């Protein structure tokens, strides 16, 4: 249904993956405030109130976006 997004230094936009994006998405649309989410050996918090990535270690935060899946399933 969705594809989320995450914002680079440069300020670029990345897709998460397929299944990132999915768990990013199911709580989002039951309005968590947040969902705790590791890849690449990291943790980051997905806090919905602020719209932003949280990396657990270091503090840094990184905006993150919603665009819609035209695909039907
Ligand atoms: N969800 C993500 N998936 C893959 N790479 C990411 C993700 N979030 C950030 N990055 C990249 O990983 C590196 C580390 O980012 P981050 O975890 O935010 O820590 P920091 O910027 O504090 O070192 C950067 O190159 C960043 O662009």
């Amino acid at each position: 249904g969705a594809i989320w997004q995450w914002r680079d230094d440069r300020g670029l936009w990345h897709p998460y993956n397929r299944i990132d994006s999915r768990i990013i998405e199911a709580a989002h649309q039951v309005g968590e405030d947040e969902i705790s989410l590791s890849t690449l050996g990291r943790v980051y918090t997905i806090d919905f109130n602020s719209m932003q990535q949280i990396n657990e270690d270091t503090g840094t935060a990184r905006a993150i976006q919603r665009k819609p899946n035209p695909l039907a399933n």
